[PDB]
């Protein structure tokens, strides 16, 4: 069983914790309690192998960007999450992507772009094609739309990072 160091990051309120807790506990967290930093270890199976996932659930609201440097250096795969209902959270993604690539000093890092809250179609402001096209611009990055609430594409976020790391 191999270890995989995964990092969930993105701006405040996008559902990083809701996705992570849905994945780990199978429960949807309705409260919005801002994260400082939480970590989970979970044994899962991907492609018929036991995998030990270390999942870092990070703060969306940081005092300064350099707070993220260490977990970027240590992380092997990154789920960059925005909310399809929150324009600013999509806008914020480029800084985060660039910071990962700078800190890890490389062009190619396992990553998936996640448009969360896809159950809130009435409130959608980020189009699906918009998200797909950003992922494409990011050197054909993986992309999905998820819902922690409706349990859509939650496991797939983490499984896809494992598969990327295995390449
Ligand atoms: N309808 C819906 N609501 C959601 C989804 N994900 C999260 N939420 C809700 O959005 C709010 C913020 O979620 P949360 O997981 O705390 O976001 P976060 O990205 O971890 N915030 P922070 O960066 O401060 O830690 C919560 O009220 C949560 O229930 C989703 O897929 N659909
Ligand atoms: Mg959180």
């Amino acid at each position: 069983m191999r270890e995989y160091k995964l990092v969930v990051l993105g701006s405040g309120g996008v559902g990083k914790s809701a996705l992570t807790v849905q994945f780990v506990q199978g429960i949807f967290v309705e409260k919005y309690d801002p994260t400082i930093e939480d970590s989970y270890r979970k044994q899962v199976e991907v492609d018929a192998q036991q995998c030990m996932l270390e999942i870092l659930d990070t703060a969306g609201t940081e005092q300064f960007a350099a707070m993220r440097d260490l977990y970027m250096k240590n992380g092997q795969g990154f789920a960059l999450v925005y909310s399809i209902t929150a324009q600013s959270t999509f806008n914020d993604l480029q800084d985060l992507r660039e910071q990962i690539l700078r800190v890890k000093d490389t062009d190619d890092v396992p990553m998936i772009l996640v448009g969360n809250k896809c159950d809130l179609e009435d409130e959608r402001v980020v189009g699906k094609e918009q998200g797909q096209n950003l992922a494409r611009q990011w050197s054909n990055c993986a992309f999905l739309e998820s819902s922690a609430k409706s349990k859509i594409n939650v496991n797939e976020i983490f499984y896809d990072l494992v598969r990327q790391i295995n390449r």
